[PDB]
């Protein structure tokens, strides 16, 4: 039976608003509904993996795993097996993959993150999973980040808390958080950015949406602005948006929003909103491929509408040769030319580099660089050709070609990273001098680039 080169990976959040849901939520898994919806003719074909992110969700994980079960064996008679399930507080994520993947699929990690302090500590935050699925890495994240249409700067600061904190796949990539550890990265959740337009607008916005009319409210909602001002999610992607806003709904109907100001909502308004998201991160030059993005119309026990998304992934086979693993291939290697770091510190100090990847048998450390003032004010950090040869455990290009050098720049003085970014091999010629490119971050944000040229040497 072949390893595949493909499988297909469904994501759910839904905000419960703390209610058990109703008896039948199979549309959440066959992405039927409102948006980009799947094709009829696949509803019997299961996913690889489902991921399910739940908020204030009031159900054990016994409850909610024996519902999910019963709804995936009554779509696709099959009966999943669970990969990892954590809470925390009301927040759950929930991993179900084919039994067929059960040997496929190893180092499982999970994690939360609690956001905020004292009295904003207590109920928001996220839950992650990890794992790898064969030779490629697979982390997911559910947060329900600050709730106002006034906080969308505490969202940012959420957002940016569960990046650092949440300790997800291979420790051993010490100077990378979640936003580089893994092959794909899904960030799910409701992240509570809304629609800003004015209180007075309430009546317009739900005229708009009755007409499906959203290009409007989009160009105000607050996470595709935020996202496009480089403020949270940098590196990102979100299919567009093309269903109606999934917050807030009258509970047992989808015909009314409920968005005045009431003592139970703390005398805030909730103009309708998109709530409910998924985003995701893939290396350079991985195939992925979004084929849903909606909202359900028939699951109506909470004030917010369950999400969807369905995804095609690329995943590569957990490759042996004669040599690697556990010794190198001396056929195979990889040079960077002409690199240069352009840093947006102020700092003096002298820096290096770490190579970090599954395709060496350890990181790599280089020779300090030679720091120059660039012209607009920046600093400059050349390695020349004196970077370190790397030295892949296997040269097959099959196997080479599919990999990713991941860096980090360090101060010689703190070996603290000042920026993190990732190269693909996937490139267009072997022995052959090709430009190369990433931006640096460092806890999310943009803090430089790194640029030069590579030459990979593979077995042809
Ligand atoms: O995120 C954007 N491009 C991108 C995404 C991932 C990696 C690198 C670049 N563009 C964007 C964002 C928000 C509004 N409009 C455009």
């Amino acid at each position: 039976q072949p390893e595949p080169d493909m499988i297909t990976i469904f994501i759910g959040t839904w905000n419960m608003g703390n209610a058990p849901p109703p008896k039948k939520i199979t549309s959440w898994f066959l992405s039927k509904g409102q948006g980009k919806t799947r094709d009829d003719s696949a509803d019997y074909i299961p996913h690889d993996i489902y991921v399910i992110g739940t908020q204030e969700d009031p159900l054990s994980e016994k409850e909610w795993l024996e519902i999910l079960k019963h709804s995936l064996q009554e779509i696709t008679s099959v009966t999943f097996k669970t990969v990892a399930i954590h809470t925390l507080w009301n927040i759950r994520i929930v991993v179900l993959a084919k039994p067929e993947h059960e040997n496929r699929i190893s180092h499982i990690c999970t994690d939360n993150v609690k956001t905020g302090i004292a009295n904003t500590l207590g109920n928001k935050g996220a839950v992650g999973v990890s794992f790898m699925f064969n030779g490629t890495s697979l982390g997911f994240v559910n947060s329900h980040l600050t709730s106002g249409s006034e906080k969308k700067l505490r969202r940012n600061q959420n957002y940016m808390n569960i990046l650092r904190f949440l300790a997800l796949g291979d420790k051993k990539l010490s100077p990378f958080n979640i936003t580089h550890r893994f092959t794909h990265l899904f960030w799910f959740g409701d992240l509570n950015y809304r629609v800003d337009l004015p209180t007075w607008e309430a009546e317009t916005i739900i005229q708009k949406i009755k007409q499906q009319q959203y290009a409007d409210l989009l160009s105000h909602d607050q996470l595709l602005t935020e996202r496009r001002e480089q403020k949270v999610f940098l590196h990102f992607e979100e299919e567009e948006i093309t269903f109606a806003p999934t917050y807030r709904f009258e509970r047992l109907t989808r015909d009314k929003y409920a968005y005045t100001k009431q003592k139970a909502t703390g005398m805030k308004y909730n103009l309708p909103s998109w709530c409910d998201r998924v985003l995701w991160k893939s290396y350079p030059l991985v195939h992925v491929v979004c084929q849903s993005y909606g909202s359900t119309s028939d699951i109506m026990t909470s004030d917010h509408s369950p999400v969807f998304a369905t995804f095609e992934a690329g995943v590569t086979s957990q490759f042996v040769s004669k040599n690697g693993p556990g010794t190198v291939d001396s056929q195979g290697q990889i040079e960077f030319l002409r690199c240069y770091a352009t840093l947006k510190t102020k700092s003096q100090t002298k820096f290096y580099l770490e190579f970090h990847s599954s395709c060496l048998e350890s990181f790599v450390k280089s020779q300090e660089g030679e720091n120059e003032e660039g012209s607009e004010g920046e600093l400059v950090v050349k390695f020349g050709e004196t970077l370190p040869k790397l030295k892949p455990i296997i040269s097959d290009p099959e196997y080479l070609l599919d990999q990713h050098i991941l860096i980090s720049i360090k101060s010689s003085d703190s070996d603290e990273s000042y920026g993190e970014g990732c190269i693909a091999l996937r490139l267009e010629a072997t022995e052959t001098q090709l430009p190369i490119y990433t931006p640096l971050t460092h806890h999310g944000e943009l803090t430089g680039h790194f640029q030069g040229e590579i030459k990979l040497q593979t077995s042809q």
